[PDB]
């Protein structure tokens, strides 16, 4: 067959006869349209115009598969299909005959009936650059008069943008090529492709793929990605699964490599005999000894559980001979029974009492480990998301991986750092609970909130804690300084400048930054100070993820928690100072608060244009702090001084008098206990941070704070 | 058995497209430098003789690390030969 190729390019049909091209899944309407456009009275050149993820190139291999197998009309039987550019982009670099040997040996080969070659081009827009030289015109312009003949046949495929920029610019080279649009396949069709490739991956890779992984491989990638079109994403995620399981399950798992290093390299070298004196910094070296003891729990526990999951594997040796073989040996066409009460209904109970007990425990190990599941050959749905979460802006673990234990303790962990208004937290934490499960809204962004409240309470602090907990980083916190966006002209800074104006290279300040981190909270600082035109864009933001850039690409605001604090604290309701600073009088506080909250909602109609209120999932009024609440906050702020300022050895303690001294002095109703964050930095931190002798510098800080209540600073040096 | 360099055969030797399947490859490896130090210890037997100068073994071990770090071309085992010369 090399006589017709002229040994550049390749015949497709010989590769079909080799074991290299199996049967392509049905794109039955798309292929038969090309067969009609190939047999024609003139111009004989279908082009697969379509998206980059269409798989149009593969389709042609499905057509060649129909050529060799004979599912084609009689006029098209026996043709050889040849791709043109495999040696180089110029199909042969000549250097002896610079125009004779290549262009004339192809067009001459289109001759009489026994020459049944069919040309094929991978990208037809590179032909506009082919033959480009100072002394010679493009090879595509030479093929333009050739296409008015019945002997030439061409099939090509480009992206839509390269079809616009290159093919349509010539407008006569555009004309003799027939459009056949390759529509991207629907969501259900991408599932039907992956069911064809189970026999590929379970034979050529050997790993098993559950059907729960197949449905998740399409549907997770579709709603969460708005480029690199559909059928590649359903296939490339499972192609990442073929390399993910192969490196690890055949060899040692990754978790053994991580717990091994920590105990010996840093916690063992510092614990040695080098400093037994304990005179310089006597508090610190007591803690360095304790660090070695807990790290013994790392090595021993996972090793035995690896045997326990390894115990499941030799139960998998047993099911091969009983559940797999006994169905495949006795059950045949000869009378189809072979005494079904013996050995055959017993095997049905073996499917229930051996396999399903193995099956449930392997399923139960999926919620246990949630990624890098040891001794587990089947692909699972949570491992499919783990491959996606590698690609998205996620750490290796922050509370989305830790399903069904971390999501419920997320309500407990937010109650640690933030104290009041747990009913808002119940609405806040359950939105994460809906996101962690299949209770997901594909249009609406998950967790939109409107944080009205008095000035001074920790409203914006929740967005800091969710970035530290749900996303393990302050990078996923995205502040929006609405004080920059007060003007009516400032609204273009959100979505970027429109085309033809100053800028336009960036898609904007906020809208660009969400594109690389779709899993991130979106903080809006203070919605009380903005022009209402800025609110007009926000109607789409809370409404859908259909936010377009200047280049009009969608931005994925799914999995974005849109926190929108705004004060209005000064204006009225919570502005009225809680008359009774009681913790919560149930017959009083509960009744009056809702009456002000209704008013707060009523006020919104006054200003936030009540269309915007319908987009809110939960308006939450924060309760203003006083002596009962403020007494409980401040000790956790000293615990924030415990975690940050130790290692350099600071471990504070508080008393009955140590909190009472702060509350009667630093509480201001007009500022709403804001200077309680200043009274810490302004007077006791002056007793800290000194050069020498007013603070123990490196040695120890085990101080127990007390005063004689004399309205003067007396730091009793008990440290 | 024949031998051609890595960057060349992609353009000219692979041109025949049927010879290329019969042009099976042998991937000559990156040197694994620390085991090439034993090569220089053997080859000094002529270099101590032809130059008449005794060569310290402690110097040639550091000669590999200079070829590793300060210079980043010429396919490392060629350099440790030249720095002895
Ligand atoms: N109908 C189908 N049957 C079998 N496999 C398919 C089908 N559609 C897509 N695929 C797979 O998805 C891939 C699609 O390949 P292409 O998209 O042609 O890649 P390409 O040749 O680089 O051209 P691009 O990427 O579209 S610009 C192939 O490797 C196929 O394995
Ligand atoms: N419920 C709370 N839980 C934890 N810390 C709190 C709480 N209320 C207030 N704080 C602390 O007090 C300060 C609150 O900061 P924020 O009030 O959130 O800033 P802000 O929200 O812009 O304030 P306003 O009300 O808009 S002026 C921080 O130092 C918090 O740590």
């Amino acid at each position: 067959g090399t006589l017709y190729i002229e040994q550049f390019g390749s015949n497709m049909n010989e590769k079909v006869r080799n074991g290299k091209l199996q049967g392509i899944y049905g794109r039955d309407e798309e292929i038969r349209a090309i067969i009609e456009s190939l047999l024609r009275y003139n111009k004989n050149s279908p082009v697969l115009v379509g998206n980059p993820g269409t798989g149009k190139t593969t389709i042609v291999e499905g057509l060649v598969y129909r050529i060799e197998k004979g599912d084609v009309p009689k006029e098209l039987q026996g043709y050889t299909v040849i791709s043109l550019n495999f040696r180089k982009f110029t199909s042969g670099t000549s250097y002896r005959g610079e125009f004779e040997t290549r262009m004339k040996n192809i067009i001459k080969e289109l001759k009489n009936k026994k020459n049944k070659i069919i040309l094929f081009v991978d990208e037809i827009h590179l032909l506009l650059g082919a033959g480009k030289a100072e002394g010679g015109t493009d090879a595509a312009n030479l093929l333009k008069p050739v296409l008015s003949k019945g002997e030439i046949k061409l099939i090509g495929a480009t992206t839509i943008a390269e079809y616009r920029k290159f093919i349509e610019s010539c407008s006569a080279f555009e004309r003799r090529f027939e459009k056949i649009l390759v529509e991207p396949p629907s969501v259900d069709m991408t599932v039907k492709i992956l069911r064809s490739l189970k026999s590929k991956y379970e034979n050529f890779y050997g790993i098993n793929i559950t059907d729960k992984a197949l449905v998740a491989a399409a549907k997770i990638s579709d709603r969460f990605i708005k480029d690199r079109y559909l059928p590649d994403k359903a296939i490339d995620l499972l192609n990442k699964a073929c390399s993910f399981l192969q490196v690890q399950l055949s060899g040692k798992p990754r978790i053994i490599d991580v717990t091994e290093r920590d105990i010996e390299r840093l916690s063992y070298e510092i614990s040695t005999l080098e400093k037994d004196v304990d005179k310089v910094s006597k508090k610190k070296y007591n803690k360095l000894i304790k660090e070695f003891e807990e790290k013994k729990e790392q090595l021993k526990k996972y090793y035995e559980e690896y045997v326990i999951t390894g115990e499941r594997l030799k139960r998998k040796k047993e099911i091969e001979k009983k559940l797999n073989d006994l169905k495949e040996l006795t059950q045949n066409y000869v009378y189809s029974n072979k005494e079904p009460p013996i050995e055959l209904q017993n095997s049905l109970k073996e499917a229930q009492q051996k396999y399903l007990e193995l099956y449930k425990e392997t399923v139960a190990y999926v919620e246990a480990k949630t990624h890098n599941a040891m001794n587990v050959d089947a692909v699972y749905q949570e491992h499919v998301s783990y491959i996606y979460l590698r690609d998205s802006g996620m750490p290796l673990g922050s509370l989305s991986f830790e399903s069904s234990k971390g999501a419920l303790k997320l309500y407990n962990s937010l109650s640690k750092s933030i104290i009041g208004n747990e009913d808002i937290i119940k609405s806040l934490s359950d939105a994460v609970v809906k996101a962690a499960t299949g209770m997901k809204d594909p249009e609406k962004p998950i967790g939109t909130f409107l944080f009205l409240g008095p000035t001074g309470v920790g409203k914006t602090e929740l967005a800091k804690t969710l970035a530290i907990e749900l996303f393990n980083s302050k990078d996923n916190l995205i502040r929006v300084n609405m004080s920059e966006f007060t003007e009516a002209h400032s609204v273009s800074k959100i979505t970027g400048s429109p085309p033809g104006y100053v800028g336009f290279s960036d898609s904007g300040q906020l809208t660009e930054a969400v594109r690389e981190k779709p899993h991130s909270v979106v903080l809006f600082d203070e919605l009380e100070k903005a022009h209402a035109d800025v609110f007009k864009v926000l109607l789409q933001i809370l409404g859908d993820g259909y936010i377009n850039d200047n280049h009009r690409r969608n931005i994925d605001f799914s999995n974005t928690i849109i926190i929108m604090t705004s004060n209005l604290g000064a204006e009225l309701f919570k502005k009225k100072l809680f008359f009774d600073a009681d913790n919560s009088g149930t017959p009083e506080y509960k009744r009056v608060m809702e009456d002000v909250r209704l008013s707060l909602i009523k006020k919104c109609k006054k200003v936030f244009k009540p269309e915007f209120v319908n987009r809110i999932d939960k308006i939450g009024v924060f309760e203003p702090l006083n002596k009962k609440n403020l007494h409980k906050i401040v000790a956790l702020r000293f615990k924030k001084l415990e975690k940050r300022l130790e290692e350099k050895n600071i471990q504070v303690s508080v008393s009955e008098k140590a909190i009472d001294y702060i509350i009667d002095q630093s509480y201001d109703p007009e500022l709403g206990a804001r200077p309680t964050l200043i009274f810490i930095e302004s007077v006791i931190m002056t007793k800290f941070a000194i050069m020498y002798l007013k603070k123990e510098l490196v040695d120890d800080m085990d101080v127990f704070v007390d005063y004689n209540s004399k309205a003067k600073n007396l730091v009793i040096n008990l440290s």
